[PDB]
């Protein structure tokens, strides 16, 4: 199935991320059931500073900028393949404090709180 072929993909793409691949086969094949995937093109904001955010997200293609208004906004740096950012709003209600802006497509696999909770929780 096309549902099988994208866990086997999710599967390969975590295994291939060294801070996830320190979990067990189990706990991974658990996480690809839920992960979905989320696209973006070049200058696409994901996240913007001062929103409400409860997604958390992985980057599988591409590349982002992440930028801040400290009172125009400033470069704060660029993540790539197999990083991840706003991680802050799995863990409750969080305020985001920088933009993540696609570099380029970009392609990221998403989490939400109520996912992540739920997936936690059952451990
Ligand atoms: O400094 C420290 O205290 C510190 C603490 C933690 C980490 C590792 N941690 C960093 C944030 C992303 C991810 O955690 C989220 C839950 O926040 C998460 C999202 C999903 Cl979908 C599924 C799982 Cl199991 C967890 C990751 C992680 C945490 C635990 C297991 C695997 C990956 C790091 N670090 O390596 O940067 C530094």
């Amino acid at each position: 199935s096309t549902g099988l072929i994208k866990h086997t993909e999710y599967m390969e793409f975590l295994k291939s991320v060294p801070t996830f691949q320190s979990l067990p086969e189990e706990i991974l094949s658990k996480l690809a059931d839920v992960l979905e995937e989320t696209h973006y093109e070049n200058g696409e904001y994901i996240i913007r500073q001062g929103a409400r955010g409860d997604t958390f997200f992985i980057i599988s293609k591409g590349t982002v900028n992440v930028t801040r208004e400290d009172s125009d906004p400033v470069f704060l740096r660029t993540l790539g393949k197999g990083d991840w950012f706003g991680e802050k709003a799995l863990q409750g209600e969080d305020v985001r404090t920088a933009n993540v802006i696609a570099a380029e497509a970009v392609t990221c696999l998403v989490i939400d709180r109520d996912s992540f909770k739920h997936l936690i929780g059952g451990l």
